[PDB]
This record gives C-alpha cells, sequence and structure tokens, in this order.
C-alpha cells in the first residue's frame, strides 16, 4: 500500500531491481496541472511513477510521456507489462474516449496510446472519480480502511447490513464516493447483492441544477453572477468558496482565495468558517438528494483538501450542522438520509493510482 | 416472448404438461393493488414462457405473498415443485439486500426473503426485486430475445448512438447505460449500468422519483403544489395519477370539477383541450427527470415503459407533443456543450410485463 516518486531515471534503475522482474501494471494519473505515471507490482503492493507536468494543458501530451517512457526503458522490463491503466479529469466513454475537460484541451483516445504500456484487451481509460473509487475498494481489500477513513456519522443501515464496525471496511453495500476539490467529482461504488461483487459507476453529480431549501435569494444571487443556473459544483468547488465568502463579508473585508479562505478558517477567522460552512451546507445538500437517488450504504468524502482541512469536521459543532443539513430532505420523514454513514478521508493517499492498479486487476 | 394468465387450477394443470416438464423459475410482480405470480420455462429459441395465476392484494399487506405462496405448494404437485430452479419476485417500494423490501407506500409490511418457503424460493437462488429493478432485467430480456424494435420505439435518437453503434435506434438496447423509467401510479427509475471492460450491462435500481425537483422558469407552480402538499415537491409529486390530477386542476382553474387521472387520459385522447394541457404539463416534468439524469447518469439511452406508456401511444405519436417533449429534454444549462442532445430516447409500444420476464432474466444469473 505505498508508493514512491522517483525521477524518472531513477525508476529506470528501480524497475532493474530483482523485486521487480515480475509482471507490471502501468498506471497513470492525470490531472490539469501534472501527471504521474509509472509502474505496480506484488502480499505488497508497491508502485514507483515518476511526474511530469502538463505545460501545454493538452491531454495529447501523454502521448509524448508513454513514448519517452518506453524509449527510456529496457525490453526486459517493458515485455512485463500485463495491464495499463490511466485516469483523466473528466467524463469518459467506452473506457477508451476521454473528454472534453475544461481544464485541458484535446481528447483523451486510448486507439492512439503505445500498446507496449496498454496491452489490447488489458488496457483502459478511467474517470478521476472511477479511478477514485477503485481506490476505495483497494483500500478496503489491503485491511486498512480504519487508517484511511474516519467516521463522521454511522447511518441507521450500517449495523443491519454489517458485522463489522462503521468505517472498517467499504461494507456490502452501496458506496457514494465524492470528492469536493477543484472539481466537484462523483462516482457510485454499486454493490450487486446477488454475486457479491462491488462495481464503479462514473457519475456526474455535479453538474445537477442545485434543488431549493430555504435558499431562492441566495440562489438568484449567484444565478445572476453566472449568467447560468446554479449546479451543485457552482456551490461547492474553489469558485463556490470565493462566492460564500464575498457574500458574508458584504465587502467590508478584502475578496481571498479559496486557499486562504481554508487557511484564514483554519486560524479561526469567523468570516472565513461561516463560507466554509456555507459551502458544506451546500456539499451536505449533494448528499441528501444523493442519498434519496441511489440509496447508498455509505457516502465517502475524499481528497488531499479533505484530509488537509481535518479541522473543520473534527469541530464536534460544524460535524451536528452538517449531519442537521444532510438529512435536510422531505424524504427523512421516512429515515431515508438517516440511513447513510458518512465517513471522510483522515490520511493522504493517491486513490487514483490505486484505483488504477486495481481496475487492472479485473482486467487481466 | 410470451405470457399467459391463469387459474390456479388451470395454471396447476398446464405443468403437468410435456412442455412445462422442464427447469422453472418462480417469479412474481408485485402490485399495489394485485400480484401476478406463477412459473417461466426457457423455449426454443431464445423465446420465454410465462404461465401465471392473478391474485388480488385485498389485506393491502405485502406479508399476504406469503400465504398465496403456500396455497401453490400445497395446491400443487410435488413433482412441479422440484423442477423449481429460482424463485424471484419484485415490489413496488425499495429493495435491500435482493432479501428485504419496503416499506410500501400503497402496502402494509415488509417483504422478507427469510420468511418465504424454500421451495419456491431455493436457498442462494433466490431474490427479491424493486418493481423497476425487475423492469430493467426484463428490458434486457427483450435485447437478448433479439426482439428490442418489436418493444420499444424511437422517440428521438441522440448524437451519440451512431457514435457507439451501426445498426438503427431502437432496434438493439445498444451498448451504453440505458436509462429505464416508469411513470405510473408511482414514478419508476433504474439505470442499466454498461460495464465498457467487459461489455456485460448491470442493472442499478434507483429513487430518481423522490428527489426534489430543481427548477426552471417555474418556481410559481412549484410553490402552488408546495402549499398542497406541505413539502417541497419531488418529480414524482408531478409526475404521477396524482401529478397530472393537479396540473388538471391547475389547468381548468375550479372551472371543472376534478376527474381521476386515468379519466383526464381518456379526455386527452379524446381531443379535449384542457387535458392535453395537463398532459403536456405532466411530461413537462418527467423530461426534467430526464434532463438531470442525462447529466449525472450520462445515459446512451433513456427508455420510458409501462402499460400506461404504450396505452398512451395517442400523446407521443403527435408530432408537436414530441416536440414539445424533446425541447424540455434539453433544457439544462449542460446542453450548452450536449449532454442532453447525445441522449436517445425511446418509449415502449407494444404491451409486455417486464417484470415478469425481468424476474425470469434476473433469476438466470442465480441459476
Ligand atoms: O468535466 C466535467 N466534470 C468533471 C468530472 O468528470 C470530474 O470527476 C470532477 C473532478 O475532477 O470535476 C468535474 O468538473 O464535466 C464536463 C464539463 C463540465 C464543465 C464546466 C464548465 C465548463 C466546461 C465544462 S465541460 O468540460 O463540458
Ligand atoms: O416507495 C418508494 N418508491 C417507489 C419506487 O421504489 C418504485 O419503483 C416506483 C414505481 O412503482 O414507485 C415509487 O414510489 O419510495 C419509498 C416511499 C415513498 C413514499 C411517498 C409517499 C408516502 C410514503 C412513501 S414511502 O413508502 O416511504
Amino acid at each position: 500500500m505505498n508508493i514512491k516518486e522517483l525521477s524518472l531515471h531513477e525508476l529506470c534503475e528501480e524497475l532493474k531491481t530483482p523485486a521487480w522482474n515480475v509482471p507490471l501494471t502501468f498506471v497513470g494519473d492525470v490531472g490539469g496541472t501534472s501527471a504521474r505515471m509509472g509502474f505496480v507490482r506484488e502480499d505488497s503492493v508497491h508502485a514507483c511513477v515518476t511526474r511530469y507536468s502538463m505545460k501545454r494543458k493538452d491531454i495529447t501530451e501523454l502521448i509524448e510521456f508513454f513514448n519517452e517512457i518506453i524509449e527510456l526503458m529496457p525490453a526486459s522490463v517493458i515485455k512485463r507489462v500485463k495491464a495499463g491503466v490511466i485516469n483523466v479529469p473528466g467524463p469518459v466513454t467506452g473506457g477508451a474516449v476521454g473528454g472534453p475537460f475544461n481544464n485541458l484541451k484535446g481528447i483523451a483516445r486510448l486507439s492512439d496510446y503505445p500498446k507496449a504500456l496498454f496491452p489490447p484487451g488489458r488496457s483502459a481509460i478511467l474517470n478521476d472519480l472511477e479511478a477514485g473509487g477503485f481506490g476505495v475498494l483497494a483500500v478496503s481489500d489491503a485491511h486498512v480502511f480504519s487508517e484511511y477513513f474516519g467516521v463522521m456519522w454511522e447511518g441507521t443501515q450500517w449495523r443491519t447490513c454489517e458485522q463489522e464496525p462503521a468505517g472498517s471496511v467499504i461494507g456490502r453495500g452501496r458506496c457514494l464516493v465524492l470528492a469536493p476539490g477543484t472539481g466537484l467529482g462523483s462516482s457510485l461504488i454499486y454493490y450487486n447483492p446477488m454475486n457479491q461483487q462491488h462495481i464503479v459507476v462514473p457519475l456526474e453529480l455535479g453538474s445537477q441544477t442545485i434543488p431549493m431549501r430555504k435558499d431562492i435569494d441566495y440562489i438568484q444571487t449567484l444565478h445572476a453572477e453566472l449568467k447560468l443556473l446554479p449546479n451543485y459544483e457552482n456551490m461547492v468547488s474553489g469558485a463556490g468558496l470565493e462566492f460564500h465568502y464575498r457574500q458574508v463579508v458584504r465587502g467590508s473585508r478584502p475578496p481571498c482565495s479559496a486557499g486562504e479562505i481554508a487557511k484564514l478558517a483554519s486560524e479561526g477567522d469567523a468570516n472565513a468558517c461561516k463560507a466554509m460552512k456555507k459551502y458544506h451546507e451546500y456539499l451536505m445538500r449533494v448528499g441528501s438528494e444523493a442519498s434519496m437517488a441511489l440509496l447508498p450504504l455509505t457516502i465517502v468524502l475524499v481528497g488531499d483538501n479533505i484530509v488537509n482541512n481535518a479541522f473543520f469536521y473534527r469541530n464536534p459543532q460544524n460535524l451536528k450542522e452538517m449531519h442537521r443539513e444532510a438529512l435536510n430532505h422531505e424524504m427523512e420523514r421516512f429515515g431515508f438520509q438517516s440511513r447513510v454513514t458518512y465517513l471522510r478521508q483522515k490520511k493522504l493517499l493517491n486513490l487514483n493510482l490505486m484505483g488504477c492498479y486495481r481496475c487492472g486487476l479485473d482486467l487481466s
């Protein structure tokens, strides 16, 4: 369960090790700023990758990186590749065509990828949160769930469906993965009770139109500013957090960035704290509506910033407020939102790289 | 693809015939008012043959099914019961673990697989399905029998279809996710997810009807219903029998007393302007389920199913209605990127109990 980020040439030497004369899975975690790519081996799951800059901000650059890797590597090494899986930050169809993306131009095309790294019949392109969901499965299968995930609150259904303590395994029930970061990501780890298998269903929840509660004025305010009917991502993003802060201060303080707002909030600033609560009020609305639509056993909040903002979740007041909002739905009169166990990532981990590898296992 | 509805003693008789001397699947399609239950076999070549008896849910209680199962085990040869390889039923509410169903909004009690006789529900080969989960398996059953174009018609073809397929739209389910919607008494939904890595379709039950409706330019109309219900409206409140009745009341404005959803559809078929407008309003909200789900679930196809959909073909047959629905399906901020236009919409155009076919089709994966 461990990953070292190495130089390209260090990597080449690492794979020359006897401990890497085994079948290999090629993996790639592609962001809009940079991309980490490398290999994973076998009861240990070990990965070493190297990083590239998405300098041109064009998804087709990946091809050059692939080619370079094949060049700066011995055929003994390459010939061991049994699977190749990458993830990209946009919708993907057929597991083979990714994009368009709003951070990058171009289209990820598996058919254009080198087959030394992407063996035919053993390769895939994933959506980033698709990979992330596979990552969650990987953590659960490594028996290390409680090390990376903390229970925010246990739902009504957990103890009936599961014998293990909440937070100690993923559970034999649907898990909705949400990643409120740059973009708002979402995937459903569906559980098939007939074959007892989990499958990862990519979703675009963030782009749904926000349904109201008692906030028509606040939504119209954003609508007027965006010139678009607000979707969840508009409220639950960096840009969303900046919006919430400006609406709190009313011009009494200068406008700050998301990172800065979050930093201030950690320092204890009331304006920034109010901003974070507003943001999470809308994140919980994604949860309450999806709790009904998708009937999950668990909802898991993932991503670096979820870990780096642990301070917000540890605060029992905030937690209580988020819980109240998670149950703010008409169907809670029947207990639907109460059914669901909410968890948060509490320790850093690249779920996406682990997910690429695990997806590879279902292929090979 | 065929189902015959018989009497209990009648049913009991035909199962003693040589055609039925084959492994059987016990199935049951359970509704608020009635339940159809019986046996299904594979036929030549890819065909499916069901023999069922009607049961009225007179006690409005889901646990009465238990009595029915008993009545079938006692009153039927043990030689027939021995042929039972799987047992699958569907119920009109959410199901957890394929074993615990309910609660239901039109029936009392909880459907419990553990409380069912093992004779009709063999251990390891049995399940309780949500009705639209069974419906989704039924859509697969039609696809598997090469008869998709007999039961489903294209309303409009989406951008993505030809990108993924050479055959014409409506001729196959297609190698992509299929969202099944059933606007009937309640609004049903399931996603036939498509896993492109193993080319497998898998049915994922949903409760899209109970989501709060997001707005377009209709805040006053949503608020009008809010004031009647004392609840923020969900899609089912606008798309259901009660929803159609509300739309009719809003169209007429007291000027005519209220009539039933069924009465309203009949009037619409006879060209009554007010009922037609009510039906248009109903479909405006159904298309909003569609547009939002088109984004959230990224489906290749959306299929409207149910006796309702079939019997009200007069509505979909009309080009003006279809054009107004199409427009509403595209009414979403994300259509500026073409997401809603990607999707092909289809409708059931021939009566078939998808649920019974689905219970059978699900039973195949268990046996
Ligand atoms: O990219 C998206 N959705 C993405 C998801 O796939 C991804 O899992 C998460 C997290 O990385 O971020 C979302 O934003 O949808 C397509 C587009 C949304 C959007 C928003 C504003 C402008 C353009 C576009 S788009 O590229 O059509
Ligand atoms: O029953 C449900 N949902 C059902 C679905 O499972 C089903 O597929 C469709 C189609 O038949 O009907 C929906 O209504 O959700 C739970 C309930 C909703 C509801 C609405 C009003 C009163 C009570 C209740 S409930 O039984 O909690």
